[PDB]
């Protein structure tokens, strides 16, 4: 049967939560998401996420979607590429008012480290001490 | 330095996420939280939760608050009472239109088991294989 170590299970769960929190959007969960995403990103990753999410970015989901739209993420696969890097395929659905849900598929490439210590408030939401030290995402290319 | 095993870290995190998802309410997250809560619970726990949460229960958060209110949950403490039993103290805040945020403190009592095997889709969100087999919560009593 498909065997995994608990440690491997914890990695996969945490990185997917990471992707889900970062790629999803709802005005109600924006502040909760923002905090968790930021807490578990190394300084450059945190900067790049915050720069995109925060006002005054014109293309921030906050500005574009606000209270009248949302982005939903559904897992497809997680693949370990080397130690400390994982690729995550996922489908992203845009749900706005008056329009059909518009969907697209993506691969996040996530590099991560393990820190041995976290404050209690962080350990509680990140039991495995994971920190994302590199992050990029690419949307599938469409032709016709 | 205060030490914990990763197994114990994973427990505390999954049980708190259980509490948070079960005791929080947001119309946008209602379906997401309901499915994770349901999957994490053994048959009677699942049924107690579902009968409370679902329509036509006139006291469901969905019915009472709907789109116009939310319940937020702040961790306070997690205490292991016996193996497979944890008590979790948390503050619960009711946020409605035109009113100040109303807060109260609670103790959840949570018995859980470990299952060895989970479908992939469940392993992804419950790395440690935790299922809640008993669940009760009690709001602090008030006087004056």
């Amino acid at each position: 049967g498909p065997h995994m170590t608990q440690e491997e299970a914890v990695v996969n769960a945490s990185l997917w939560e990471y992707v889900r929190l970062r790629e999803s959007y709802d005005a109600d969960t924006a502040q909760y998401a923002y905090d968790l995403v930021s807490n578990f990103s190394a300084p450059m990753v945190r900067q790049n996420y915050q720069q995109f999410f925060n006002y005054p970015n014109p293309t921030s989901p906050q500005v574009i979607l606000g209270k009248h739209g949302r982005l939903e993420v559904e897992h497809i696969a997680s693949n370990d590429v080397t130690p400390g890097v994982q690729q995550i395929r996922y489908k992203r659905t845009l749900i706005v008012d008056g329009k059909m849900p518009m969907a697209s598929t993506w691969t996040a490439t996530v590099r991560y480290e393990k820190v041995t210590s976290l404050p209690g408030r962080l350990r509680l939401t990140n039991p495995g001490g994971l920190v994302v030290t590199s992050y990029q995402t690419s949307e599938d290319t469409v032709s016709n």
